[PDB]
């Protein structure tokens, strides 16, 4: 069996939100995620003279703790009749040893069970920056809700007399109503990124284009972080002092593609903004044995006899994204 | 006769959709190709309880999961009497002797063999990405019909009423065409490549020349993909987001050099699609008595007594070009 | 832990469908069924001249492929308690060894899972040759539908205009009705299947009772599968060329016995019909570790561990009883 240290990865494919928002990452070892457990913010300083002692400083971070975060496993067999891919300049004899067939089934098999774990670990950022609220479900989970804690100004959708699709295309400046929606987003707005089916109502108005200097090269950072998805993401330019992504990652179902977020749709927030990456116990019992009972992601292989008997890699961790300021963020649906 | 050793070429100059698609290759050792096999598409991660229970996850095939393979087998003769083409830094001197004029003949007939094939895999793949559908013909050999099965929505027609030839030259601008045209992309698209005669209408607007940009490229590798290239391919410039590539390569038929592509057309689509390249068995004595059943290529060379006392090459291969999602590209049928 | 060898069986009980028309068997070496891989039948040889090269027969031609095998896995366990079915002409000294007594209780228990999956195959079979289409399902395993193509011209429903029941008894013949019937078969049909009590109606006309032929012995070897599964066939006699024989066997649902065929039923036919007995791998580790895929049966005995602590034996098959042709047999369903 392969041993648990075979764990040689080293692929970062964060798709746009867990490399923007939710860098730091807290891994816990209680089986629940207590929120009253992060670091959380700091006073001032508290002025005092120097032959008197001072209060010590004790910062706690948030009152409702006992969250419960998800537990996906995913599961794959190693059948070993896979047509292996044909590695480039690869000799045809170390393909005839079993051996190592094995070794690369068990390879893109990894690969492929990361790529099931982003997909949550992205679909539950993209759910908590649209609402904050976002609920956990599937078959045998019990569902579990998670209460962000959002304000209900920073929901602000384009339903009123006027919308940006039913009014003039030459003369209208978005430039304000852009501000009026981010004026109540407690701090100063830095990006604006769009769903492209709502990013070609906003891309019409020539008032736009009049003032978008989509010169290339973002900010000399930002297009750093967002190459290596060539499949997903898009930058279109640079407003003024904000810059403007075009996301269109799609998460597949059973059988079927959808989209991460309604079509006609924005949201704004911050490239400084921080977001939590908390996780939980890896309820294990060879994990508890190997004290990695507080991690992040833990593979296993084994070999299963009688009934089922296959081979079988999975891998499980336990992601409860969240957020310390979620009403920093701004999500427009609009119209 | 030669052995099988003579594989000396290690050239890599897939023309552009080889190398830009379809760059994973899956050679198969059966005698039809079966999408089973193929690992597919990752799906969600499916929420479930803690350590109390777990499923077990198959990728399958879908629908249609048997193909037959373009098999091809062609065949040249080595005759000493061939006038050698004068190569660069060759002597005569060491060239009179047969031992090295066969030498080489086998060699020449090796490169335009490899040419012939790669060329037929490459406009076996712009048929297949052009318009979808995809057939096999050929003098005694029955027709073979292969549908990846593209969307109808993505064959989209510029002759129905409104062209792009009837409009202003200095007024109308073609980005919202772009923009409507890319909406039903499944997908961000970053490659627009054009046709050598389709290029000059869309380029006539003036609205494009100051946004289009010449600056040596700064997409990616893609101009290393490119420069090697540099005969029938021209890498232009930016769009904004998007790299232009204008690609006039030629194929050789019974005597007459026509174009792949049909003459007013253009695509658009991503660099980061997957281009699957399914390869049959070769289906020869010796390759499977040397257990190469999977492969790619396979030379053979011998001498054939009696009636035809004569000593020839052949290259056998059989190319399935494949593609993963058929509506991950747009082709406007321009006019 | 009796290993693979443990091979005993030696009993050839196939009941009156797996005897007549799906005689010949072909066990797979792929998950999924491709009937494009099916020998097919074998044609005159060509009067070739003596001195020259001659031409390869291909035993290839008819795809309608991509069937899915209905794997079967019953278990069962060998607790040994108890009461052994004593077997005539059998030494009873023996018997105080519990070794011989577990040795002899696998045998007994292998039984009835062979009976319990023959039966499962005469459900894949009976009915597969009555309409065509096909639904297999269960618990623990999702819907699977298989057709075969039958047009609706061979599948006549007595009840569409004239029933049989609102006739003279006595006078009218259904002979022109079963010239009718069997007009539309693509084949010669002499079997003439009944249901018992859809047989005695048949048989309630004056005229076909002394017209029906009652000789002694079957045309050439009809009476041979009569002489094995005495209980539930009879063989009424000669109908000019075609033979009429009832079926009346059943089979064991949970605690119920179910008739084989529904209430008015008669299938027109030919005893050289071609139908496959296909299966599928045997998707278990062991299989491939010994090289047992192409199988059809796959004995396993295996211990528990822990939370049912008993040692199990079970067998795993894959039956997808199919037709060659689906236009061969006319199934009318009388009234």
């Amino acid at each position: 069996a392969q041993l648990l240290a075979a764990n040689e990865q080293k692929f970062k494919f964060d798709p746009l939100f867990l490399r923007l928002f939710f860098r730091e990452s807290y891994p816990f070892t209680t089986e629940k995620v207590y929120l009253s457990q992060i670091p959380g913010l700091v006073n001032m300083a508290l002025y005092v003279s120097p032959i008197v002692s001072g209060e010590v400083i004790r910062s706690r971070g948030g009152s409702t703790s006992e969250f419960t975060p998800g537990y996906v496993k995913p599961k794959h067999e190693v059948n070993p009749q896979m047509t292996l891919r044909r590695l480039p300049d690869e000799d045809p004899q170390n393909l005839a040893d079993p051996a190592y067939r094995r070794r690369r089934i068990i390879m893109q098999n990894m690969r492929d069970e990361e790529l099931a774990i982003a997909q949550v670990e992205e679909m539950q950022a993209v759910s908590a920056v649209l609402k904050g609220k976002y609920t956990m479900t599937g078959e045998a989970f019990d569902p579990v809700e998670v209460d962000m804690g959002r304000s209900e100004e920073n929901n602000i959708t384009q339903s009123g007399g006027t919308e940006w699709s039913k009014r003039d295309k030459s003369t209208y400046d978005p430039t304000d109503d852009i501000e009026a929606y981010a004026l109540n987003a407690s701090g100063v707005v830095n990006i604006i990124v769009f769903d492209p089916k709502g990013w070609a109502l906003f891309r019409s108005f020539k008032a736009v284009k009049e003032k978008l200097d989509t010169r290339r090269g973002s900010n000399s950072e930002l297009e750093t972080a967002v190459k290596d998805l060539g499949k997903a993401v898009s930058y279109k330019g640079m407003y003024g002092d904000v810059a403007i992504v075009v996301y269109s990652g799609q998460y597949v179902e059973n059988g079927v593609k959808k989209n991460f977020l309604p079509d006609n749709t924005m949201v704004l927030g911050n490239t400084q903004a921080r977001g939590l990456r908390t996780y939980g116990c890896i309820q294990d019992a060879d994990a508890q044995r190997e004290g990695i009972n507080a991690s992040a992601r833990y593979p296993k292989n084994w070999v299963t006899t009688g009934d089922p008997a296959r081979e079988f890699t999975m891998i499980q961790s336990a992601p409860l994204m969240l957020l310390a300021d979620p009403d920093e963020f701004v999500s427009v649906q609009l119209a």
